[PDB]
DNA sequence: TACGCAAACGTTTGCGT
DNA sequence: TACGCAAACGTTTGCGT
């Protein structure tokens, strides 16, 4: 169809290709008819076929988990708004943790021949490992790991350990000596990570949790009501909780209110990521900020880079939580004896 | 590459290419070797190559607004589902209401040669309007009009109109009188068509609603947040609310709790889109919900009906919203006076 | 000076035999 | 019977002149 253009101008589609691209000068008479004839001709210079030539498709892949929940979205936004001024385009992937459909779209991805890709697989098994490791060749970077995982990609370390030893510090800063909490999937860094942090302030304080005070959710809004349910639901109960999600939490505080509890005059919640609309919870979310917007400007980042400036070598940057003081919590009993 | 795999197996990368495709009949032995080879040379068949030929990228772009939103993001996550199982490759673009990043995302749409076009732009002025026709080539379906905007693209239609009545009529049934609105963007159709629906129930009541107890919002918590604030800011106040989108009501929520007031007990809220997790906000909002799976699912099949059946004219597919009882809404002063 | 030729990028596919 | 030839799809780009 740049045959169809050169010939309305008259012209060589070498010429048409060169006032197209500005890759080499080109008469103002000459580059006008052109363009005269681009608009006409109405036409659109196919990518495809260029990315057959110069062998880059100019844009990433995302394989994600899910991109509904809060906390995803987020991300994917963030990382889109880059690829979209750095002319990128974004083919995102959810795998839903599912093998096969990770492998799946993999493929897909490699034959659609992907510049780079974004990782965000939640968990990490060998199997998934391995699949992920026959595609190196492919430059890409996880953005979920607590640490680096593998020697083939770029990872960005969110510090989620961190993270769970603020929140308990606070808490126990607060006057709390009687915690509850209600991590997320033990697999997932966001899970583990958080939980660890939390108990090593504890075992600092000698505060233990007892088992029936800690309840697995899953990061989704119904696992905090079941969990929340279950603790305040005994005859010993926390002064305290900790929510390793802020929409668990924000099922966490659904059922307290249910069970007609106060928060948080009866029960004080901290929660984890700084979701967008915490702020608008009830009532408003104290928690743990996971810088989002950073987290994917830094990874279509060191992914460019790889990209452009051809590096080889893994890289892996940190990114910090903080604390940001809500309504949610409330002094505990301990707070003047310290 | 294939011609290096040809090769290895020692045949044509015709043949090659029929066993990768299962195109025509090949000997098992033959068969074979070619996997044989296609294994170790570890070979990936090039889309983009492939592509060029057939004529068809196997790739549809979203053309969106934003795509953190609930809403939109549900809808998003259903779209992508479809795309995945009948092999499709999602291309997501935010357009933000941006005309420029919008012309921009199209073209380079166009350029990666799309399949297919998904359009979620909130706005439709001529202007966008117009650019949008001068791809009318490009098979279309815009998934958030309240009628048929044009005659080139396919339309799923929501019937925001009929919601907007149902949420007023419910007000009215429970003895409301008093009664105020919290409205999105009225160039949306989710924004002026809900109003109205709700606007006609009141007519057909005889309620008038005075202009202090309409306030705008743009479906972000904090501008509901305002608004409620303004609402029950004021000397004399609505019993109930109808507020325009689920996340708003999630942020008139909080201004009330945090004027102090009591929901329902105070002000009935009724919100409107059920999103996944309006269920958990505190208390358990009470609103109606919009099919935003099957908005998806419709949208990407009738696309795919242009695409594959190379259909021409243009249609148009209804789906209905419906009331989502819950906990938020509480009956209003004249129930039993009916 | 300002431009055009033709090979190449990696596939699929109509004819053949 | 089971397969191979070669043209084509739409660009970019190293040489030329
Ligand atoms: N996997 C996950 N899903 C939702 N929110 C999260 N916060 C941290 N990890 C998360
Ligand atoms: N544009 C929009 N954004 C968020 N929620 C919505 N519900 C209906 N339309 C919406």
């Amino acid at each position: 169809t740049i045959k169809d253009v050169a010939k309305r101008a008259n012209v060589s589609t070498t010429t048409v290709s060169h006032v197209i691209n500005k890759t080499r000068f080109v008469a103002e008479e000459t580059r006008n008819a052109v363009w005269a004839a681009i608009k006409e001709l109405h036409y659109s210079p196919s990518a495809v076929a260029r990315s057959l030539k110069v062998n880059h498709t100019k844009s990433i892949g995302l394989l994600a988990t899910s991109s509904e929940a809060a906390y995803f979205a987020e991300i994917i936004e963030a990382v889109e708004k880059n690829c979209f001024q750095k002319g990128y385009t974004l083919i995102l992937g959810n795998a839903w943790n599912n093998l096969e459909k990770q492998r799946a779209y993999l493929s897909m991805m490699a034959q659609k021949r992907v510049d780079g890709l974004l990782v965000m697989c939640s968990e990490y098994p060998e199997p998934l490992l391995a699949m992920l490791e026959e595609y190196r060749h492919i430059p890409m970077v996880v953005m979920d790991w607590g640490e680096a995982k593998a020697d083939f990609t770029d990872a960005v370390i969110d510090n989620a350990f961190e993270g769970g030893y603020m929140a308990g510090r606070y808490l126990i800063e607060r006057g709390h000596r009687e915690i509850g909490v209600i991590p997320g999937p033990l697999e997932q860094n966001t899970g583990a990570g958080r939980l660890a942090g939390f108990m090593k302030a504890m075992e600092e304080a000698m505060i233990k949790v007892p088992e029936s005070w800690i309840v697995q959710g899953d990061f989704e809004p119904e696992s905090g009501y079941r969990a929340m349910q279950q603790i305040l639901s005994q005859p010993h109960r926390p002064t305290a909780v900790f929510c390793g999600g802020d929409i668990m939490a924000m099922g966490a505080l659904c059922a307290a209110d249910e069970m007609g509890l106060r928060v948080p005059q009866d029960v004080s919640l901290i929660g984890y990521d700084n979701v967008r609309n915490a702020r608008y919870f009830t009532p408003a979310l104290t928690t743990i900020h996971q810088p989002k917007d950073s987290l994917g400007e830094t990874a279509f980042n060191m992914l460019l880079d790889r990209i452009v400036n051809k590096r080889e070598e893994p890289q892996s940057i940190e990114v910090h939580p903080r604390l940001i003081e809500r309504r949610s919590v409330a002094d505990g009993p301990f707070r003047d004896y310290r």
